[PDB]
């Protein structure tokens, strides 16, 4: 019965506990792209409880033959710092200490394309990753086989055209809700909130805010703020002249880029505001936007890099990723989120043979409870 039998007791959420303090780290990975053979290994340390990792790679066979950017995705997603509002999500030490594999599909926009089968267990009380990448159909002269990449990671950019024309579309979209005007104009926090929380559905901005007339928040990612004044100050321009735009400030949550644009009723006076922003932090991120996946019992995950090429401008890099436990023992399948990594490529100054000094930092979030 339910006290004929496991351990953990008495303030957790998994018996993923392997992750509280500093966990040892061991990689390798065997590479073939297009004919050219090489193999990587790697040691470092890893705090899940920061979220942060530093680690060491080394070509144990000579010249790495493709740009060391190239491998930092595939060569531990289980050291990304889940907080305690959302540790019923962490998929990925939910496999530990039996461990899960990790599937990915890399295409280089205009070149060839990465295919990476790896599995993520446990060996003592190290973590250990092995990888078999498979490249294919790459131009000898193009940006990964030519080493036309800069040393950086890289990654997100820059200026950031993309998202803004983004982030205020999400904005003008939501303003011109039927209901939310409604909403607003009887000042319904209820009806409000039940028509915005299912935007915030698949997680991408950090939040959306909705003032009245006088940008007083009617709604708040954080809800100690509903009733407060919106911060910033770059909001009459919408509250007063019914134009929307994109701008850059600071508000509760630090600085911010945020397209706003006004509610506007039949008659076309603006009754109110809503601010979709990004925060300039997690806009200098890498996001990785996975969901969960009950035919496979795992994960789907798609994301895309950029790698600065030298001289030049861009060679972006679409991942497609899939993971699967390899014990089948119980579950934790996360409901939509994201992680933010952020990493920075070194060097050894003492070590000769090609090398790459990865520190990274990966932060998951996308559920304000």
């Amino acid at each position: 019965y339910d006290d004929d039998d496991d351990p953990s007791s008495r303030m957790v959420s998994k018996g993923e506990e392997l992750f509280t303090g500093v966990v040892p780290i061991l990689a390798e990975l065997d590479g073939d792209v297009n004919g050219h053979k090489f193999s990587v290994s790697g040691e470092g340390e890893g705090d899940a409880t920061y979220g942060k990792l530093t680690m060491k790679f080394i070509c144990t066979t000579g010249k790495l033959p493709v740009p060391w950017p190239t491998l930092v995705t595939t060569l531990v997603q289980c050291f990304s710092r889940y907080p305690d509002h959302m540790r019923q999500h962490d998929f990925f030490k939910s496999a530990m200490p039996e461990g899960y594999i990790q599937e990915r599909t890399i295409f280089f926009k205009g070149d060839g394309n990465y295919k990476t089968r790896a599995e993520v267990k446990f060996e003592g009380d190290t973590l250990v990753n092995r990888i078999e990448l498979k490249g294919a159909d790459f131009r000898e002269d193009g940006n990964i086989l030519g080493h036309k990449l800069v040393y950086n990671m890289v990654t997100e950019e820059r200026l950031h055209h993309q998202v803004g024309q983004r982030a205020l579309i999400q904005a003008m979209q939501i303003s011109t809700m039927p209901e939310l005007v409604e909403a607003v104009q009887k000042r319904d926090l209820a009806r409000i909130k039940a028509l915005i929380d299912p935007m915030r559905s698949f997680p991408d901005a950090t939040y959306i805010t909705v003032g009245d007339a006088s940008g007083q928040r009617l709604y708040h990612v954080n809800p100690d703020e509903i009733g407060k004044s919106m911060v910033g100050g770059d909001s009459d321009e919408a509250l007063i002249n019914a134009k929307g735009y994109v701008s850059v400030r600071k508000g509760s949550l630090g600085s911010s880029l945020r397209g706003k644009s006004p509610i506007l009723d039949a008659t076309g006076r603006v009754v109110g505001i809503v601010s979709v922003g990004y925060t300039i932090e997690q806009l200098e991120s890498n996001l990785v936007y996975i969901k969960a996946d009950k035919q496979k019992n795992g994960i789907k995950a798609n994301f895309h890099v950029r790698h600065n090429i030298e001289d030049g401008g861009v060679q972006l890099a679409y991942h497609y990723q899939q993971n699967t436990p390899i014990g089948d023992g119980p579950v934790l399948l996360p409901d939509n989120h994201y992680l933010s990594v952020q990493s920075e490529l070194s060097k050894d100054p003492n070590e000769k043979r090609d090398h790459m000094v990865l520190q990274e930092h990966v932060t998951a979030a996308g559920i304000t409870l």
